[PDB]
């Protein structure tokens, strides 16, 4: 089963790649190739341009993504080569330096050695690569609460963070055949923060609160042609909501709204009041305002939107399909007040894409 | 086929609402009794006691409404006994006296005769019992465009409207055997309506806004144990965001977030400075304000949320399957505040119910 499996998703990539990128006379050898080195080695290899378009198909099928207008410009970093925790190390490394390009952030992806029989080359532990600790004991939490499985783990493995409520986690992983997982700390050269400041309230500083430049997804699988990339790191920018609405604001992650109240003078007592819904707003103009200043690219939900529009049209130019899983689509502050909240979407999952994979911790 | 429905819904229907009212011994001389009646008249004629516990269930089924927690204190009345034109529109405007209390609202359905071959008895045209006109000619929009249908339908049968931004329908609706419906005018003594003013905001009231008090769905059809009752019109009390966050900030209704922006003092100029989601929310705080100004029953979200997870646990401690729809239970503003946003729904469809109907106009 598994090789028809291969050979089936092979032949309707190659099909629909090729016809893309204006090489349909070339399937019909580019097949024979394919299907003989599955029959010889159990498997094939992409060439360039099809890991690269592939990579980028699989951006444009995320049906939980508002950002894919600009699919056709992701920056595909191939590292297929690396064999070496180092080399691995160094390519994560590369892909933050390159990605955060200074603050005007490069929509990237770096794609390690794909599963060979199912057996990975190369695990990634982090969810991303740049992420807060998060620690809970004895009544105690600290950091983002989100990140304490990962962190209990990394602290098994001999590192020890600081405890503050931004401590960087180190980057974890595993190579085939190593046991346990190594870790490096990031050079905080490499890493762009913004802290949290609001365009007329002064008082919005005295909370502390800071956020981190690039979300570097690194925990989910590439998967093209039959090929599984299980490690496969990618980037955009933020879209501000991300953070104000639900990082910084889930009960379950910093839960900062009551002392958001309280540093913009509105009384937290009365659900009639709307001040969560009005700390909320501030706290997201807050981000806003504060990556713009930094010059740290964001987007905001309106604007992400009204790009997202854009793509349903080019969709339907090109003839393609769309797909959307209105629940992710839709942003978690104003929903109504975007085009996507009043009308639906085909949830279908098509493939190249990305997708969840069991966690190694846990 | 028909009949053989009808049997089978009756069935499963009397077999339920017995035994939730701890009936279940007298389950089977009833069915004897309506099976007899359907093979005789082709229908059958719901208890008293079974069309008012059906209504509730309908009501505990509609997988749409957050406000669900109440469904068993729902006030039913009876008007199968109505005959004549008058006896209908004297039941409607006994309806909007009896569910407007004064201000402090009564859950209340009004059940008219049901379809018998399919053939209504009575057939209600407005959307809602009370709601606002809309105009469109010649670039000029003036009113509710969501009535722009039932307005010039009703213009086609004699009625004109002032042209104000807020004329009361009449009430529109058909009898068996005539060709045309009647309207009868709205006594205004009956309608409560509330005039938008924003607690700390002196100039929000230069918006001159209202709304009306109670809202009152009279053209979905109510599905008791096979029947069909087409005519049941039903109200509770709104939740805030229906008025604030939709009537009166959709661009396709009262489209006013540009204006509420001006009279709050801020600038409507950039996606980035989020002023559509602080317009939003002073409107919506100024709508709550309003209603409980004046005395007039009103829920935010969040109390509404909050009741329906308590909704939640009474069905699981019941042990009955929860439904609902993800898509309409989240509120359109702030709705990753709420404990909906972070669960799923089964959107199974349960009987009894209440169904779209096609528009006897359009
Ligand atoms: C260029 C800027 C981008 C923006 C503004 C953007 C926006 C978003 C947002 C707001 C989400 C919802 C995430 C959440 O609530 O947790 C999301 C999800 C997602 N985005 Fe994008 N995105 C961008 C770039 C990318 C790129 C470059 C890729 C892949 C190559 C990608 C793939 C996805 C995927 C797979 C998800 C779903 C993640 C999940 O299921 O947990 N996005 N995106
Ligand atoms: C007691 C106060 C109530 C509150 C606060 C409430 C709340 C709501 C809300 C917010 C919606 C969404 C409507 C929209 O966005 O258009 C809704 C829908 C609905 N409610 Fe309730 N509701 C209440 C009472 C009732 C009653 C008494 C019934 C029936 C007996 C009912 C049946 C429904 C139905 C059928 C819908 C869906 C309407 C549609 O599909 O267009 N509700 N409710
Ligand atoms: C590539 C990218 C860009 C962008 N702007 N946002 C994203 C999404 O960031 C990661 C996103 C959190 N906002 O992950 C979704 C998620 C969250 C959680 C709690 C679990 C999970 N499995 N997946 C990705
Ligand atoms: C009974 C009830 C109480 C309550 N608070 N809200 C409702 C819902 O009010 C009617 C509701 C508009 N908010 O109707 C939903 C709808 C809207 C539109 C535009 C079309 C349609 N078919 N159905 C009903
Ligand atoms: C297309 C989409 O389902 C549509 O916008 C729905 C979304 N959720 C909703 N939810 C409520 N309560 N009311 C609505 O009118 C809608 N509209
Ligand atoms: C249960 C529900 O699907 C869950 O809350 C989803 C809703 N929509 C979402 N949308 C985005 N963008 N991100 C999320 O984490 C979620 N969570
Ligand atoms: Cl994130
Ligand atoms: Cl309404």
């Amino acid at each position: 089963e598994e090789k028809e499996i291969l050979w089936n998703e092979a032949k309707a990539f190659i099909a629909a790649c090729y016809q893309e990128l204006g090489k349909a006379a070339e399937v019909k050898d580019r097949l024979a190739d394919i299907k003989s080195e599955i029959d010889l080695t159990g498997s094939y290899v992409h060439t360039k341009e099809e890991l690269e378009h592939g990579a980028k198909m699989a951006w444009r099928n995320s049906n939980r993504c508002i950002g894919r207008l600009f699919w056709n410009s992701l920056n595909v970093i191939d590292r297929r080569d690396v064999r070496t925790k180092e080399e691995v190390r160094d390519a994560l490394f590369h892909h933050i330096e390159t990605a955060t390009n200074n603050g005007k952030i490069r929509p990237t992806i770096t794609i390690f050695p794909p599963e060979e029989k199912g057996e990975k080359q190369v695990e990634i532990w982090n969810h991303q690569l740049i992420r807060y600790a998060g620690y809970e004991s004895d009544g105690e939490r600290i950091g983002d609460p989100a990140s304490c499985s990962l962190t209990a783990a990394c602290e098994e493995l001999g590192w020890r963070g600081e405890r503050t409520d931004f401590d960087l986690l180190p980057l974890i992983f595993r190579m085939k055949g190593d046991e346990q997982p190594v870790w490096y700390e990031l050079p905080r050269s490499l890493v762009i923060e913004v802290p949290i400041t609001h365009p007329d309230i002064e008082a919005f500083s005295d909370l502390e609160l800071k956020w981190y430049g690039v979300p570097i997804i690194s925990d989910m699988k590439l998967e093209v042609g039959g090929i599984h990339y299980n490690a496969a790191p990618f980037n955009g920018w933020y879209m501000g909501t991300e953070i104000g609405a639900r990082n910084l604001a889930d009960e379950k992650r910093y839960d900062k709204l009551k002392k958001v109240a309280s540093v913009i003078g509105i009384a937290a007592d009365y659900n009639t009041d709307l001040w969560k819904d009005q700390a909320l707003v501030e706290l997201n103009k807050a981000v806003l305002h504060s990556y713009k200043k930094q010059g740290v690219s964001i987007v905001d939900h309106h604007t992400a939107a009204s790009q997202f529009k854009r793509f349903e049209e080019q969709a339907e130019e090109a003839g393609r399909k769309l797909t959307g899983d209105w629940t992710w689509l839709i942003p978690p502050i104003s929903p109504a007040a975007t085009h996507i909240f009043h009308r639906s979407y085909d949830n279908s999952i098509v493939k190249p894409n990305y997708f969840y994979q069991d966690k190694p911790y846990e």
